[PDB]
């Protein structure tokens, strides 16, 4: 299983480095794909982090290619970077080509889940920041209100509070129990 | 208030990114401080992030002077980002100076507390990662499991699950209520 972190100009850290803790330390190969120009793949996070991305999204020609790469698509939230990733062709074509899929997952977090309405997905439950459930509910979804929401193979969650919750809901689809359990006893969960 | 948020190479992205998110959300003055020895403030995570600092500890002259330019000091886990952080006179230093100040606060997390004992803090208690509870242990002091401890000014906290509650309860030292309750609302807490 290989999993791509999706990130932007303006992603939150908190919700980047949940998922890509958890998959580093599951072993699981995982890239953060920059959606953005600069050209050293060199992004500035939600709260002004600046750190490398591995690659563009400019590296790869198409979805149906991206599903051959990856297994996991993950949309981080912070305002702006969800605003970004949400409004991208790339990542809507993305997210629409993994929906239903059996060996495909996709996982958003915060602002994130506005990229379900923007791809037009058809699940009827979802959750995600409280500050843009009212969009959410205009598209004409089902909000829920707790820390993580799975819809076919969409897991969706509300901040960075649930990011680590979010990031093991994602790992616990591939992982089998034994590493699962160990990765999760090794975080320290309160 | 003024924040320095260690870092070194082999610093946990987790721990880094949950106290520097709810420290911006707080719109309380936060710099990254880079313990190492690139020059241009590359920092590699524990897990392979890399990250500019904002500053380099070698910028500030001494200890009395890092004293004048902030007042929580807080050092993240990770492995290797912990060894380093707990082995550097200069954090140490600081530690030592605010401990039991009025108005200084310090925190730990992982295997930062670590930097409690080469510090020789004479705190009595303690928390840290499990799998530096011994070595936390062999300090003489008093291991609690659970997910935070505060003594006189010192805050400590167990793992990468932990990183938001410890985030939030330096926060909740230095911020009003009615911030504090504002912040912890935005979150979107389990």
């Amino acid at each position: 299983v290989k999993v791509c972190l999706f990130v932007a100009d303006g992603t939150d850290e908190i919700e980047f480095s949940a998922p890509w803790g958890i998959f580093k330390r599951a072993e699981i190969p995982i890239d953060s794909v920059y959606v953005g120009e600069n050209k050293d793949r060199l992004v500035k996070m939600s709260r002004d982090v600046e750190m490398y991305a591995n690659r563009s999204y400019k590296e790869i020609p198409s979805a149906d290619d991206f599903a051959k790469q990856y297994d996991i698509a993950i949309i981080p939230g912070g305002g702006l970077g969800a605003k970004t990733l949400s409004t991208t062709p790339f990542v809507q074509q993305v997210v629409k080509e993994f929906y239903k899929k059996p060996n495909k997952w996709i996982g958003m977090i915060c602002a994130g889940p506005l990229t379900a309405k923007t791809s037009g997905l058809p699940n009827k439950q979802i959750t995600g920041h409280p500050s843009v459930r009212g969009q959410l509910e205009e598209g004409g979804y089902k909000y829920l209100d707790q820390p993580v929401v799975l819809e076919e193979n969409l897991i969706t969650s509300q901040g960075p509070g649930t990011a680590m919750l979010f990031g093991l809901k994602l790992l616990e689809q591939v992982a089998s129990k034994d590493k699962y359990n160990a990765v999760y006893k090794s975080l320290s969960m309160p």
